[PDB]
RNA sequence: AAGUGUCUAAGGGCGCAUGGUGGAUGCCUUGGCAUCGAGAGCCGAUGAAGGACGUGGGAGGCUGCGAUAUGCCUCGG
């Protein structure tokens, strides 16, 4: 996801789309470990994705690009 | 019969030849030393200096970073 396409979301759905984040982190990680997954790239994506996010957020609400 | 009369190397010495060891010499250098000219002269309870433990697809160290973890965002190049 790109910073400025996550802009759109407003405020739930944005921390929902964390959650989403986390959980396919998890299954991720999952499959790192069992090595069922051949793109070991998508993890550092998704951690950087996840980082995005909370960025964003903590923008939001220490003052700066808030809005819908 | 009397007599003179070489030669031998178990090993050793000396000199060569040919090797080995070793890392001197020579020539270097992502390292130092001494200065000069400019800067900056403080950091910390808004938690410092310095660390521990973590953090990478692969084990460790360095280095970077801090569960947002060799990274996140923005503005420039
Ligand atoms: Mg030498
Ligand atoms: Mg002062
Ligand atoms: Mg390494
Ligand atoms: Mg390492
Ligand atoms: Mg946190
Ligand atoms: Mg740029």
């Amino acid at each position: 996801v790109s910073p400025g396409e996550l802009r759109e979301l407003t405020d739930e759905e944005l921390a929902e789309r964390l959650r989403e984040s986390k959980e396919e982190l998890f299954n991720l990680r999952f499959q790192m470990a069992t090595g069922q997954l051949n793109n070991n790239r998508r993890l550092r994506t998704v951690r950087q994705e996840i980082a995005r996010i909370y960025t964003v957020l903590r923008e939001r609400e220490l003052g700066l690009a808030t809005g819908p």
